[PDB]
This record gives structure tokens, sequence and C-alpha cells, in this order.
């Protein structure tokens, strides 16, 4: 048993609900959030870009020392970083950007990064600004995650869309 609530049980370890993750993140303090992030950790707007204002640039301090140690991330890949106040750790996943021509094939590898994590609190990778069709990525998510993954919609009208679509 936890604490998410009033989410829609898409498969065994698959849900979803519309909500702004920085909202949600806010009453659940979840252990995990996932960060929908860029290599350059360099949280400007969407998803990190809110969750960043949420910390008050924390999460921007944080991660600008995270680049001056180890470069940039991987597109497909992931880091682990603090969750503030928002959760106890943020797992920044690094989902192609179709925008900059990024292979839509690494979206399976970002979503592999959430098996590491028992239970998380995520946005749809690659959807939103990142350019890529939210259906999709919620497939991949549901054929690739294995372990608990509350999904947060911020648009209503395509949170219905997903719903009725998913197969
Ligand atoms: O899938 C969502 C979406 C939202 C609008 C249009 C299309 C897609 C992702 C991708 C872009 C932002 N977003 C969010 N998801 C959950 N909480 C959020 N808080 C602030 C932003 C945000
Ligand atoms: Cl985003």
């Amino acid at each position: 048993v936890n604490s998410f609530s009033g989410y829609l049980k898409l498969t065994d370890n698959v849900y979803i609900k519309n909500a702004d993750i920085v909202e949600e993140a806010k009453k659940v303090k979840p252990t995990v959030v996932v960060n929908a992030a860029n290599v350059y950790l360099k949280h400007g707007g969407g998803v990190a870009g809110a969750l960043n204002k949420a910390t008050n640039n924390a999460m921007q301090v944080e991660s600008d020392d995270y680049i001056a140690t180890n470069g940039p991330l991987k597109v497909g890949g992931s880091c682990v970083l603090s969750g503030h106040n928002l959760a106890k750790h943020c797992l920044h996943v690094v989902g192609p950007n179709v925008n900059k021509g990024e292979d839509i094939q690494l979206l399976k590898s970002a979503y592999e990064n959430f098996n590491q994590h028992e239970v998380l609190l995520a946005p749809l990778l690659s959807a939103g600004i990142f350019g890529a069709d939210p259906i999709h990525s919620l497939r991949v998510c549901v054929d690739t995650v294995r372990t608990n993954v509350y999904l947060a919609v911020f648009d209503k009208n395509l949170y219905d869309k997903l719903v009725s679509s998913f197969l």
C-alpha cells in the first residue's frame, strides 16, 4: 500500500492521473520523482522548469555542480540527485527530444532507467515540449517499465485521449 490517490490502473504496474506533477510531488513526497531532463540538466521549461521552480532553483544549483564534475548525460540515460522539497530523490531521465532530431528508439532505453526503482512518480518521457507522440510514449512505458510507476499527465484533454485510446 502507498499514498498515491485517484489513479487509473492501466496494467499490473502502471497507473495514470490527470495531475500537475509539481503539486502531486508536494502532496505525496514520493521516494522518487522523475524529471524530464536534458543532457545538460538545464531545467528551463516543461516538467523540468516546473520542478526546478518549485525547489526555488536548488535543483538547478545541484545540477550545475553535477555537470561540472561529470559532464553531460547520454540521451536515454539518467542520474539520481536530491528530490529537495519534492521527494527523497529525483531521477533525472533524458528522453529523446524529437525537436532535436534525436532517435525515438532511445525512448525505450530512457524508460529502462525506471526499473532501478521500486516505485516512482513520473511524466510521460519525450512528450510535451520534447515533441513525441504521448500515446506512443505511454505504450513504451507500459511495455518497458516493470516497477510501479504513477504517471502524472498535466493536460486534461491529453489525459482523456490517453485513457480512451489505451489498448
Ligand atoms: O505529458 C505532459 C504534457 C503537458 C502538456 C502538454 C503535453 C504533455 C508533460 C510534458 C510537458 C509538460 N508535462 C507535465 N507533466 C506533468 N506535470 C507537469 N507539470 C508541469 C509540466 C508537466
Ligand atoms: Cl517537458
